[PDB]
């Protein structure tokens, strides 16, 4: 026999790929005679900012191929051996290369809107070649991995508007932004958003929905009854095919008078409306009041009421509220919680604490440990 | 394993087929792979003793008793499996005997409206009530039945329709109703509410008082036991005062168990002295708006007997003398009177009060008093 | 050579046939020449020893002891060779008088019923319970059984009412009913589930299983790409219970890219097991209440999905289980656990506190500390 030291490797190539993200490398290459195997030995290190080294992984192959798998980003250097039977490693070799990325959105803005959500990203500095790649979801997504599955892939853009009838108010939803340019794709930023909440906010925004529709320019602006004095009680159902070539529906009563030179309607009209991605149905109902009732034993006293913007329950179970304003009724409010957050109140008993920041009283009385851990100041005491 | 209890025993008395007959239904809680159920239905003596009438073993969930003459019964249910373990018993005591005369009449006035409410000297949960309406005092009980208001047949009465105005000294005439038969009639001497507004008894006052009110109830048409009628029309007609009185409506009647049953859906305006006023008023049981995206089912907003169910809700401004969270403890509430009451509550600013009922204090920083401290054990 | 003890020694007592009895049953062990079984019943008297009362030797694995009284006894059997040299003993005891009326009772409220679960102290397998429901607490006891809807007798309850409608209490009169007799009686009070989202899933259930889902929703009438077709229908007709059903409905369906979109409302009263139930169907993407008034276009109520949006609202009581400001700090809130938000609180009125923590307080009259003041600084 002879202890041959095994000489080292040459043409050696590492090819750096991103399959599933999480980048590995495929390091390949070419040998003469091996001797019971002749293993490859090899060890893969990121030079850190300073110029020192991570130990990443090692390796303990025979054919003249591997792959390196969960990577970060780094400045990598790999070095492989050449170890025969007996165990005398051979002269080494190395291959440098680098997986350089765009840097990550710094700080991304998420401002609200009318059933839908802005989010506008910025860098810590400013890039001329980079462009944001956003993926909205709904529920915290477990790791910052599994995004490029699990969310919906929105768009990429300097920016991004994600409107639609499910971005539904006082439900967060966390978009999940990468910076993408011509070198790579970062690491996934994520924020939360909203929608805007404020009541009377969405009623316009509805208004506006309603009246670019069949019921809004039919059940209303519709000008027939030319003539002072009639009652045209109409009612009727017409389906019809658009311009976009797709079918449409409506089945409306529509009633409406002219006396005294002035016009007047009131409306219960069903549709089913095309968009550009399904069909919206609608059930819009326009008069001068609605209400209702349970008829039972001679009932008659409607269980609802409403009349241009003003609507009259009887007991709700809410599954949850949100006003930013609340009253007993009167010129005294029994109590109230006002837009500014102040609890006008008049007898307030509380099980638990008073985390306040201050008090301002007259009559007080503790029935156990007064702590003070500041400047006491008193006139006349007797204890 | 014994199969589970009997849930949902009832006790009721059928005459549907000529005779009277006894129905009962028995769901099982989990259902154990071939159940079997005995159930005994037995008679009281005139000692008030126990005798047995009909033991029934069935793997069904219903059965009926035919053939079954008058006095008072007990009806039984056990679960038995295909080994023999008769389960836990579940007993209800029911009568076919009746018609008793109502002791004491219970009277609660409103806006337009009047209740009157029967109590029986001693309970009997087989019963339903005649009620009958005069405006005019009725001496002889023979014209009270043909002279008078048939106000319908139901279990608590309110006086509110067309006819009933404030002021005027309305009466009652009411007898109990059942498979058996109706009893002497009873009076009571009853007053509505004027006006005491609530703030939708205003809208009701305004309902009563209109063409939909008159059409959608107070119409008692179809007076045909165990039939009924629908009607989808539009009825335009110029008024009395010469205009125009337009109006479309959906309704549907029935009659059963000698009592009226009507609901239904209208859009109108009719004439107020500025001109035309529109609407939509629905009167029935149950309302509920649904959204079907997606194939979804489930309701957003659900309506019956006077209360709302709503999922998520937005607003501008509540408007309310009470509120809650719900809960036999509410783990917080306002009350109508002023009191707040609260598990907690941390104020990140300055707490304006008069006094203080507080256990404990930790106050971090600076206390200025300007009238009199009293600290029974002090330190420094 | 000595027989062994008689095995499984049961009694069951019964008072049916007139007065009072106890049946004892057994199993032989291995004898030698034949068996007699020995039996002594004793009655615990006042001393806490028992008072001999009856005697027997018998040759029958079963015997009846008749016309005794009411207290707790031992019963002994013994098993008895043809020699006189009677076995080991088996001596059980069982106790006799009113039956202790439960400790308590349990109410888990269900979405629209009462589950009325009792339980005692000192545990009696041979004792049932009476229940009753009522909507008025009563003054005495006495009338109960005179003033009270019959729930029945079972172990556990679940008490239903069709107009059962969540968030009021109703009280609960419940008694142990046994071969002695039927217990004093017991006080309680419950009220149903709280929440609204299972009421609208629980409505869901109501909605669905009608012949008003059964034609709008669960039918998929059309078929091929960009189908579209509008019906408006009624049919009041005989259905498998004898009984007329009446329904107007309008619906429409349509096909895009094959996905098949429903939406139509109905008025429909259907029958129920008790009376003709009247009952709304309004399904769409989105419904808005808007009004006409003077040129008005602006909504004041639009549900889109599992949302409302409103205006200005009145209400009358409040059981909503969160309600905040809105904004991502909200001005104020109260999330379920009755933590209430707020920066100013000026109850003009006694803090009725258990905790404060006021970092910077005024005072300006009598602070009276009655436990530990603590202070590291004083200029008094």
């Amino acid at each position: 026999v002879n202890g041959v030291t095994p000489p080292a490797v040459q043409h050696l190539t590492a090819e750096v790929t991103a399959d599933s993200g999480e980048y590995q490398v495929l390091a390949r290459w070419d040998t003469p005679k091996v001797v019971k195997g002749v293993s490859f030995l090899l060890r893969l290190t990121v030079t850190a900012d300073d110029g020192s080294e991570r130990l990443v992984s090692t390796a303990r192959t025979t054919e003249t191929t591997y792959r390196f798998t969960q990577l970060a980003l780094g400045n990598y250097r790999l070095t492989v051996r050449a170890v025969n039977a007996w165990g005398q490693q051979g002269d080494p070799a190395s291959v440098s290369f680098r997986i350089a990325a765009p840097a990550a959105p710094s700080r991304i803005e998420l401002t609200p809107g009318y059933f839908q959500i802005t989010a506008t990203p910025h860098l810590a500095v400013y890039d001329p070649t980079v462009q944001f790649e956003f993926w909205f979801s709904e529920k915290q997504i477990a790791d910052i991995r599994q995004v490029e599955t699990s969310t919906r892939y929105l768009g990429t853009a300097l920016y991004w508007i994600a409107a639609s009838i499910n971005i539904k108010p006082g439900h967060d939803y966390y978009f999940y932004i990468r910076s993408v340019n011509t070198v790579g794709k970062s690491a996934f930023v994520e924020a939360v958003g909203r929608a805007s909440d404020d009541a009377e906010g969405y009623l316009d925004f509805f208004k506006g929905k309603i009246t670019e529709s069949h019921l809004g320019k039919e059940l209303l602006e519709k000008v027939e009854l030319t003539e002072d004095n009639a009652s045209r009680l109409e009612e009727f159902s017409k389906e019809w095919k658009d311009a976009s070539d797709k079918w449409n529906a409506m089945w409306a009563v529509k009633i409406e008078q002219t006396k005294d030179g002035k016009h007047y309607v009131a409306g219960i009209g069903l549709s089913m409306e095309d968009t550009e991605e399904g069909k919206l149905s609608q059930f819009l109902v326009a008069a001068n009041r609605i209400a209702f009732i349970d008829p039972a034993n001679g009932n008659e006293t409607p269980m609802f009421v409403a009349q241009g913007n003003q609507i009259f329950m009887n007991d709700v179970f809410l599954k949850r509220l949100t006003a930013p304003t609340i009253t007993s009724g009167g010129n005294p409010p029994a109590f109230s919680l006002t837009p500014d957050g102040k609890l006008t109140a008049k007898n307030a008993d509380i099980s638990g604490s008073v985390n306040a920041n201050s008090g301002t009283l007259s009559n007080v009385t503790i029935a156990e440990n007064c702590t003070i851990n500041g400047t006491l100041r008193a006139e006349k005491i007797v204890g």
